[PDB]
């Protein structure tokens, strides 16, 4: 039930083809990255995870940049998608912006997304 | 100069292809995920960078499984490939293990690597 | 409003008195650090904060350690208080434990506690 | 070993006194924070960590406010004092400005700093 489109507490969607391979592809719209437009996602989850009642581990990257827009910054998310009755993914997130190296230090934003089925 | 072999400052291995449309393939092996085993990347990365001297900002998503080992767990770098006479990769990284919801707290590990060319 | 008794999503008790210097003491309950054991807090918080609205900027440190138990680990606590009606403390965490250097890459936790003054 | 005055990788001071009851306290100087002005610390370490060769975990904050200035943030290190030959402090840290609910998802900066007794 990973496979489909998601919606976090800010109003990012995030629809997105989980593979058999373990592969994880879509598009991202929505702020925390730029306001009004699409982005490729890519990322990996384990395709067989473990049975006595867990999450399954999932990990995607979004690059700021297409056609219209780049932003010069990556967005990471790191979290476990929860089954059940109301599906939920639960991230934590890294956002990197291309800085000088005297701007090193503030370059790394860190967040946390939670993702639902419905809005 | 961003596509090549890389090392980091444990010892893990990091090669990588970055394709022109911004995608970012390739393997990683020697611990943080597991001792001795191949494991299949994918992520992103900004295919034009600033040229006011700058970082290129990237990230990339790795699930530990392969047909040797599963440890139900997903990490996702987020830096910059900084460019130079020695070329560096400094990165923050998430590392997710698939929990029960009792266990969510204690999920989410996060820590640095810094990746160079030479080893 | 920021001094009073604070409550987190998952049960933790957090009480606490900002003073005039800039100043924050207290007290901290009810796992994630451990489960039924009262744990010294200290931390700071800008006394004099921005009126355009904007939250009140804090961190606060507990080390796992009193006359009963002790973890061999630290937490601190970084958010902003935000005013209004229902007030509220949302936090970004970090859990380092003291481990070996070759178990230094997995010795830090990360994750996020939201407070509320009503449980 | 853990009382005395530390240097970062950036070039910040870290003047501290530990105390027997697990209280921590001293002044900060010198950028991430701001240029050049002193602030107050305060934190907590463990005053009993184990002796089979571990970290002494450790943590404090500092709120970016004295006389002088104001940045309406506060910076919280987290991490573990490794002693040996030579004295050394990895942390992680996140750094919380104070902003608006509309802007409160670019609000927290990580990063991490090693700090060592001679500069």
């Amino acid at each position: 039930g990973i496979t489909g489109t998601w919606y976090n507490q800010l109003g990012s969607t995030f629809i997105v083809t989980a593979g058999a391979d373990g592969a994880l592809t879509g598009t991202y719209e929505s702020a925390v990255g730029n306001a009004e437009s699409r982005y490729v996602l890519t990322g990996r989850y384990d395709s067989a995870p473990a049975t006595d009642g867990s999450g399954t581990a999932l990990g995607w990257t979004v690059a700021w940049k297409n056609n219209y827009r780049n932003a010069h910054s990556a967005t990471t998310w790191s979290g476990q998608y929860v089954g059940g009755a109301e599906a939920r993914i639960n991230t934590q997130w890294l956002l990197t912006s291309g800085t000088t190296e005297a701007n090193a230090w503030k370059s790394t934003l860190v967040g946390h997304d939670t993702f639902t089925k419905v809005k």
